[PDB]
Formats: structure tokens, sequence, C-alpha cells
């Protein structure tokens, strides 16, 4: 396991996933939040200079909401019409006035069903 963590900041983490194309997928994204005159801010990217950040217009949106409650913001990322240029490698950039962090996941994209299916091959059930 090469997995090394240490009181992190960035609470929760937007856990990658596979969106069918044409689909819809969100993510999530939490940070520990001390202040509240202050907010920090998130930046979503892709690829390699494709910055999702100018992409959210249209066929992608983001969304951001803050929780007095706990302190605790919650960022996340909703892609419409996630088309097969959405896969690949995303990346997230949060510079806090406490402490900056970032994270990157990654994200699949499947060939929405069109025209009825083709010979298959494995077992069923139902």
């Amino acid at each position: 396991g090469s997995s090394g963590s240490s009181g992190i900041l960035f609470i929760e983490k937007p856990q990658g996933g596979t969106v069918k194309v044409g689909e819809d997928i969100t993510f999530i994204a939490k940070v520990k939040a001390e202040d509240l005159l202050r907010k920090p801010t998130i930046k979503w990217f892709k690829g390699k200079w494709m910055d999702l950040a100018s992409k959210a217009g249209k066929h992608l949106q983001l969304k951001e909401t803050f929780e007095r409650h706990s302190r605790v913001y919650t960022f996340e990322m909703q892609i419409i019409k996630a088309k097969d240029n959405f896969a690949g490698n995303y990346r997230c950039e949060v510079t806090y006035k406490d402490k900056f962090d970032s994270c990157s996941f990654d994200l699949e994209v499947h060939e929405s069903t069109g025209t009825t299916p083709n010979i298959d091959s494995g077992p069923s059930s139902g």
C-alpha cells in the first residue's frame, strides 16, 4: 500500500468514477475551514492544460456551498453531456488562507448504448 496521509486538510476528496457518454455525473469535495470572513477557492482542471474552470458554462457546471454549522465548505462539479473528451486525468486546487491542498482523480467515459445489442458472451440473471 503506497498511500501516505497525515491529518490532511481537504476533509473529503472527489472520488473519480465512470460516466456514460451524454450522462451527468457529479463529484464531491469538502475542505476544513476555521474562519468565516475568508472563503477558499476551488479550481477544477483536466488533461495537461485543459482547465475545466473555464470550460464550465454549458456542458459543464461547477457548484459551491458553505456550511457555517461546521465551518466546512463543499464544492461539487456537475458534468453534463460528458463526452469522450471528458475522460482522462482530473485535478483539484484549493488555496485557503490557512493552508493549501490539492487532489487528483480519474474519470472514465463509456459509449452510451444506441443500436440493438450484438452477440454477447457471459452468464445472466433475472
